[PDB]
């Protein structure tokens, strides 16, 4: 609008179940910190394997990670989030947000 940006924020919470011999099918990457609509979390999905577990559940490149297995990760560093995901083994429940104009 004439007074500032307009955009849509879409929240997605998904349950990922994978087999032992595969990954969840995404690459996590990290971008004193206050979340903003243009920068809602420290970790985001740099890529998502088309047809992989995460893709089939509805996760997409560019999604920002808000929660992992009931723990908020908005302000959590990359290595700690990786450990939280691995702690769940073949199960990952994650909330993400995707921002678009
Ligand atoms: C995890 O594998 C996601 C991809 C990723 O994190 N790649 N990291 C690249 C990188 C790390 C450090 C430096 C540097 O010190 O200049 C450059 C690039």
């Amino acid at each position: 609008g004439p007074l500032g940006s307009d955009y849509i924020i879409k929240e997605k919470t998904v349950l990922l179940q994978k087999k032992d011999s595969e990954g969840f099918g995404f690459v996590l990457r990290g971008a004193e910190f206050t979340p903003t609509p243009a920068f809602p979390a420290l970790q985001y999905l740099e890529s998502v394997d088309e047809g992989g577990v995460a893709w089939r559940a509805g996760l997409r490149m560019g999604d920002f990670l808000i929660e992992v297995n009931g723990q908020n990760v908005v302000k959590v560093g990359h290595r700690q989030v990786v450990n939280m995901i691995r702690q769940g083994g073949n199960t990952l429940m994650v909330k993400v947000v995707m921002v678009t104009r």
